[PDB]
C-alpha cells in the first residue's frame, strides 16, 4: 500500500504494490562450459512471494540448479511496517541496482557474477553474467552431487554508506547427496544504478526459505521455484507496545 508518512517510503512502496511480473537473464560460463537461464514469473512483495520459473536455454545445465538459486531479486522482500525505511532495494528503483557477488565454493571453485535489477516497463528485470573458475571436474558442482533442495537461512544486511549501497556476507550450505554439506561462502555488494537519494539501512537481517520442484511437462532443464524473504531484526519502534 500507499500511506507511509515518509514520501521517500510511499515512492518505492507504490511500485511493489500488487504482483510485479519478472524476467530472468543468465549467461554464465562455468570452466569454459557456457549456459544461458531465461527465468519468468511473479512477484508480490506484500507477502514477500516469488514464484519463477527458470529454463536452461542452451540444453543441460552444467552445474546443479540450487547453486544458482541465490544469483537468479531482493526487492520482493517483505519489510514489515516498522521496517520501511530501511528497505534499500525498493529505494533504489525503478532506476534499479546493481548486485555483485564473489561466491566460493569450499574446495572447489567460485563464481563471480554482476547483474542489474531495474524496471523495464512494468517488468521487474535481473539480467545477470556469471564467471565461474576453478571447479574440480569431479567435485560436487561439476559432479552434479547435490540434493535438489535449499535450507531456509537468515542473511544480514549491512550499509556501506561509501559506496550508498549494502554489503552482505552468508554462508549457504548445499546438501550432498551422500549426507555431507557443500559450504557455499557468498560476499555481496549492491549499488544503485540511479544517482537519486537511497534508503541506508541500519543493520537487519533476511530470513529466506526456497522450495524447489519441476513441472512434470517441462522435457528442457529446469527449476521451479518459490521463495519466501522476509525482513527482521530490528524491534518495533521506541519500544515494545505490548508491555
Amino acid at each position: 500500500h500507499h500511506h507511509h508518512t515518509d514520501p521517500m517510503v510511499s515512492k518505492g512502496e507504490e511500485l511493489f504494490t500488487g504482483v510485479v511480473p519478472i524476467l530472468v537473464e543468465l549467461d554464465g560460463d562455468v570452466n569454459g562450459h557456457k549456459f544461458s537461464v531465461s527465468g519468468e514469473g511473479e512477484g508480490d512483495a506484500t507477502y514477500g512471494k516469488l514464484t519463477l520459473k527458470f529454463i536452461c536455454t542452451t540444453g543441460k545445465l552444467p552445474v546443479p540448479w540450487p547453486t544458482l538459486v541465490t544469483t537468479l531479486v531482493l526487492c520482493f522482500s517483505r519489510y514489515p511496517d516498522h521496517m520501511k525505511q530501511h528497505d534499500f532495494f525498493k529505494s533504489a528503483m525503478p532506476e534499479g541496482y546493481v548486485q555483485e557477488r564473489t561466491i566460493f565454493f569450499k574446495d572447489d571453485g567460485n563464481y563471480k557474477t554482476r547483474a542489474e535489477v531495474k524496471f523495464e516497463g512494468d517488468t521487474l528485470v535481473n539480467r545477470i553474467e556469471l564467471k565461474g573458475i576453478d571447479f574440480k571436474e569431479d567435485g560436487n558442482i561439476l559432479g552434479h552431487k547435490l540434493e535438489y533442495n535449499y535450507n531456509s537461512h537468515n542473511v544480514y544486511i549491512m550499509a556501506d554508506k561509501q559506496k550508498n549501497g549494502i554489503k552482505s556476507n552468508f554462508k549457504i550450505r548445499h546438501n550432498i547427496e551422500d549426507g555431507s554439506v557443500q559450504l557455499a561462502d557468498h560476499y555481496q555488494q549492491n549499488t544503485p544504478i540511479g544517482d537519486g537519494p537511497v534508503l541506508l539501512p541500519d543493520n537487519h537481517y533476511l530470513s529466506t526459505q526456497s522450495k524447489l520442484s519441476k513441472d512434470p511437462n517441462e522435457k528442457r532443464d529446469h527449476m521451479v521455484l518459490l521463495e519466501f524473504v522476509t525482513a527482521a531484526g530490528i524491534t518495533l519502534g521506541m519500544d515494545e507496545l505490548y508491555k
